[PDB]
């Protein structure tokens, strides 16, 4: 099925726990994939105004990691469930991609996720301003603007409202587009 063939895909980029010892500032995310009217979709949120941490911007669900996570997945999911109401039995966590190294002493460490067709996002106005889905097949071929510097624009056709993805999110939104859609019948 759909969501088989998502999982197996995904599972042959696994790197495990190989990075997660090593002596960083730890942040995680989570990239959710939603299952919607026969498609994959991810979900991104929209942070909100008043945070110190990067306000407004289009990011993933996460945060940094705190004492009482168990492993970096435990962090992305504390953080999924704070800011948009994702609870444990709604999500499988399927793999862990590639980190990315940032500020020569910060890891961040992607996570993708498996999202219950029965969530229904709840966002938190104390950390996020707004939440959206958008297509995983967008990524192959996306609505591109020069900042010179590569920004993605995507309206949702239910109202018309445009959304400005970029960075490290637009990056990993590449990747698991590639994973799971290169090369399949139609
Ligand atoms: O997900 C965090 C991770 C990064 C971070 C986190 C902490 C310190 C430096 C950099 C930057 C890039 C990401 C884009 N949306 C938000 C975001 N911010």
């Amino acid at each position: 099925s759909m969501l088989d063939d998502a999982k197996a895909r995904l599972r042959k980029y696994d790197i495990g726990g190989k990075y997660s010892h090593l002596p960083y500032n730890k942040y995680s995310v989570l990239l959710p994939l939603v299952a919607k009217e026969g498609k994959l979709h991810l979900l991104f949120t929209v942070r909100s105004e008043k945070l110190r941490r990067a306000p407004g911007e289009v990011c993933f669900p996460g945060g940094k990691r705190d004492p009482t996570d168990m492993d970096d997945a435990a962090t992305a999911l504390r953080e999924a469930q704070e800011e948009v109401g994702l609870r444990p039995h709604q999500v499988e966590v399927v793999c862990c991609l590639v980190p990315c190294l940032i500020d020569t002493d910060t890891l961040i460490t992607p996570f993708v996720g498996l999202i219950d067709h029965n969530f229904q996002a709840q966002p938190n106005p104390a950390e996020v301003k707004d939440v959206f889905l958008v297509p995983l097949a967008y990524f192959l071929h996306p609505q591109v603007h020069d900042q010179i510097n590569h920004i993605f624009e995507y309206t949702n056709p239910e109202d018309g409202v445009t959304y400005q993805i970029k960075g490290m999110t637009a990056n990993l939104a590449v990747l698991v587009a590639f994973i799971i859609l290169e090369k399949k019948p139609t």
